[PDB]
């Protein structure tokens, strides 16, 4: 979806006075055909009859004006109503996939002038916005909220299973008993979960001001999930990987590639064929996840800790003194690393 | 529900252009009577008047055509509109349980020709599909989603209680303090939960593309429940049972038999009369559940481990060396079995 | 709500063909006035004009007949339609709180004959049923489900807080560190929760077949709550109390008395004035809750265990041999009591 | 929102007979213009034509009367209907931001007389109440419940993350390993959560009797959150702070100030610049939270315990005897403090 169109869709999103007028118009079953232009003069060839108003815009004015036949012409910044009751006459030979005079006129005019044309028919409750060669159907809030509420419920279920996987993985990691299967399973669930977020995103945007609660919920449910997945990648990839690369792995599995077990283990640098092999590959966390998330050591510095001790297993054996030999690790960091890992082992394993 | 009919129901499921036209028709309160035929020629006896169109199908075309009285005739693959405004005249002596000319005509024609006939009346918002001697009422998406959302909430509650039962059962199993009552109680909840899934299934299918989120939720909620229940059967049945048999027990209690305590304990091979006796029967898990789910040992091989040690109690006492004497158990499997069971005991009991 | 009326309300509950016809009638905005009689003959004085049909009942027939003015007369068992289009003429001097001829006629006739009279007006979507001097407004399913879904959500929140209270109480009980405040707080939440169930009950019934999922949810959420609360009463009441009495305490606090802290502590036999005193009263569980729920010892026998050891504190110190000296406690029960309590202490405290 | 207006809004809230009549009027699409006056005589200048009724008020009467053009005049206590079908004639030169004669008349009359004027138009389903220079749009219950149900779901998510933060903070506190970042993070989530409650409040009120379940849910979800946050403030502020001050911090961050990390750490008395510094500031709880919430020691007395031992760290080391040296700490309190803290350490750390 071109950003160019996104900017236009904002014009008729829940919250704006324009959308306010359009909803009223839908409820009254009157029709509407609105043409957004910067300078009316250069468009007089496609504007016939009607009335010249050149007055300030308001939702009430638009609604009343729409009781008459024909089209209304507004300024692109929706601050002025220039015409009402006019006949829009774009070139009839322009191709159109629309049905019914109102929408065919809207599409051709948008294509012809490169300007925005809004159509609202009587036999339906949806807003169609035409911009250049683009068409965007705007749904009603009730419909959007229904889909979004279901997507959120679906997310809660994925998050729950994700929390359960990560919790079990934590036990295994602390006991150094992890297998590639445990990692991939956890990654897959995470990838699939963030995929849902990406898919519902266009719905949230379309909700405008009425999607505020929905955004808040998505934020609380997927808070640190992305950071967590990256750290998992940095910790279990076959060979060392920088954060930025882990992020590319994440973005890739969120949109491009499908999060299938074999496919994830492959990108992680493991040469596997059948998913049955995953339960046989033993792996050891490097310790980034725990270092950054629990010991609160900046990644930049964790790099030094990992380069020296290699794995979480070794770091958990290190002493306060042993850890200070690391560049960037003082008394506080050293104690923080040692104590937080020891605390976790005593509680979770 | 014959699969034969299921194939026809797909034709008018949410997502198809046909359903798109039918919804529009419902919203406009126009009526509709659609007859699906392969070759119009051999049906000219039941097709009177109207107009010959022989044009490409589209939802907009169907909607417009439906503004006229009579019926529309389409190709079975919904790619062609052959007739519009015709009078369908099946044999009037054919029995019909329908009311009102439109539905009586549809049922008799479907019965007469063995073809699909779709009826949509003005005084209601539902689609009736007739195929041979079958009738399928298609509900609106709003209604379906309402029932499905309630069924999902109901499932969440059953799953929660199931998780609680399984969690307590786990403690008991690790402490070798299980009674038949603990097993049956856990099985019953599991059986009842999967029963809900089976019952809501026809609703999910009827939802078509709009049931995608619902499917995802059902999948996250009942993920490994079936495998888990089978393993429970394999572990607590009075006498050894092969997986395939455990599965038959599952399928049976999901559809045929009622998951009553006594009834489950009976099928498991225990001769009980009153539910009060269940709290008195001590039982010991064979160890399949833990072997497959936690130690990740293939069932095929677990069979060997169980045939040698008999119960989880004995396996938990076995040593790495003792376990390797089993056919198919190497150093890795042996360590995996021993360590995962020891880890669980230290954490859960 | 008299059971007598409940039986009549079933006649028009979701699921019945009668309600099916009434919903259709509501959607069409036609009106309806239905009079249910056993023998039409003895009511000819209040039945004028119309048509004698004496035909078999069906929803389609009722719906069609309702397109005409006047009333319809059916058999009490809803198997026969005796009249259609008649004028019902009860005594006009009979008092009525209704407005509009249709409802005034219905109420007076029901009062006059002691029979059921159903009225459905055009300017609204609700069914009014009149039986003798009773009036029952039947709501639409959509409305009912909305209230019921909210009540269920509200219940989930109370159950969660209840689980948290009971969980903390469990720690305290095992450590013999309980105070009257911990008990009352847990009881109050339980009482309030079951109060919600009682209040939503009339809604579930009114839902008929469409309240099946709602019932299942209420059952999963409040499963053993009543038994649990009774045992809590038996365990913390100032002086010994029999189960049956504990139950009266429960029923009382669910309907009659308000579950205020002081009020609960008072009924439990503690003479307190200000809620501040509750945190100062130390109490010890007798052990019924744990004996019945965890050790699975029948109450009848727990009575003997409590009469001998007095408190959970003492039972937890008892030996297998010490416990067998109790009448009804064998080797199994004795082991069950001892091991389950010891297991709990090792895990929760 | 002036309380003065709140009192008027109650007049038309769900539950009242007046609102009952207004809903019926909305469903019928009749219009309504109601003027509430104490003494009709002194308003005869703005009341023209119509009918003098001087009869008792009822919803049915109001609904029927509204079928006629013009306005209805009721007594301020909604117990009397004085006029029906009248022409209200306020001064036309009074400014009005309304459109359409009905609303312009209502606003001007309310402004002119300082009395309540209720307007309901045909082309919409909302009630507009005018009082003096105020205007309050009353929404339908369906709309309100939709927003409120979403706000509750959003709250559940914030509460869950809050519980997780507080749970981890608890471990850290018991191990005396807390950093300013852990405290602020927990406070921020708490502050944001209570902010949602404040924002949805006007919706709950507008729901009237239909907002009962919603209130119950908000109460169960945010129960002790405020007390908990205050205690957190009292425990981690840079320098000692009295409860009343902690409360001002809470109220401030709930409405005025934005709960940004730096902003919270600043108000707590810590001079920080970049959020990165928070992970470096070690802090120790004074012990109020644990003393009041777990040991059940009144704040008034906790003040003495803290003034003597200073931190939770020191209190956890204190002996029963050491604690009794505190003014207000007896054998019970002393044991309660010592045992509850020791119990927590053994279970959570």
């Amino acid at each position: 979806v071109p950003q160019e169109l996104i900017e236009k869709i904002k014009l008729i999103s829940p919250g704006t006075e324009l959308r306010k007028a359009l909803d009223d118009i839908i409820n009254a079953n009157f029709g509407a055909l609105i043409f957004l232009v910067d300078d009316p003069k250069k468009y007089e060839d496609v504007i016939q009859g009607g009335f010249w108003l050149d007055t300030d815009f308001s939702a009430e004015k638009l609604y009343e004006l729409s009781k008459m036949d024909g089209a209304i012409v507004l300024s692109e910044d929706i601050t002025k109503i220039y015409y009402a009751n006019v006949h829009l006459v774009p070139d009839p030979t322009i191709p159109t996939g629309e049905t019914g005079t109102r929408h065919r006129t809207a599409e051709r005019l948008a294509k012809q002038t490169g300007k925005v044309v809004i159509a609202v028919s009587r036999r339906r409750n949806i807003i169609s916005l035409y911009y250049k060669n683009y068409k965007y159907v705007v749904n009603q809030v009730d419909f959007l909220i229904s889909k979004v509420t279901q997507a959120i419920s679906t997310l809660e279920k994925y998050k729950d299973n994700f929390n359960k996987l990560l919790s079990e993985l934590e036990v295994l990691e602390l006991e150094n008993r992890v297998t590639l299967a445990d990692v991939v399973r956890t990654l897959a669930k995470g990838f699939e979960l963030l995929r849902i977020v990406e898919e519902i995103r266009p719905y949230i945007v379309e909700l405008g001001e009425e999607g505020r609660l929905a955004r808040m919920q998505l934020r609380e449910l997927t808070e640190d999930v992305d950071d967590l997945l990256v750290l998992l990648i940095m910790d279990y990839s076959s060979e060392e990987v920088e954060e930025e690369t882990a992020q590319n792995i994440l973005q890739d599995f969120i949109t491009r590639r499908e999060p299938s077990p074999i496919s994830i283990s492959r990108v992680l640098g493991y040469d596997v064929q059948q998913a049955a092999q995953l339960d046989d590959v033993l792996v050891s966390a490097r310790g980034y996840r725990l270092l950054k998330t629990v010991a609160r050591i900046p990644l930049s510095i964790g790099y030094n800790v990992v380069r020296m001790f290699k794995t979480l297993d070794q770091i958990s054996k290190a002493s306060v003194e042993d850890l200070k030999k690391v560049e960037g690790i003082g008394e506080k960091r050293a104690r923080a690393i040692s104590e937080s890992i020891s605390s976790l082992k005593h509680r979770k394993t």
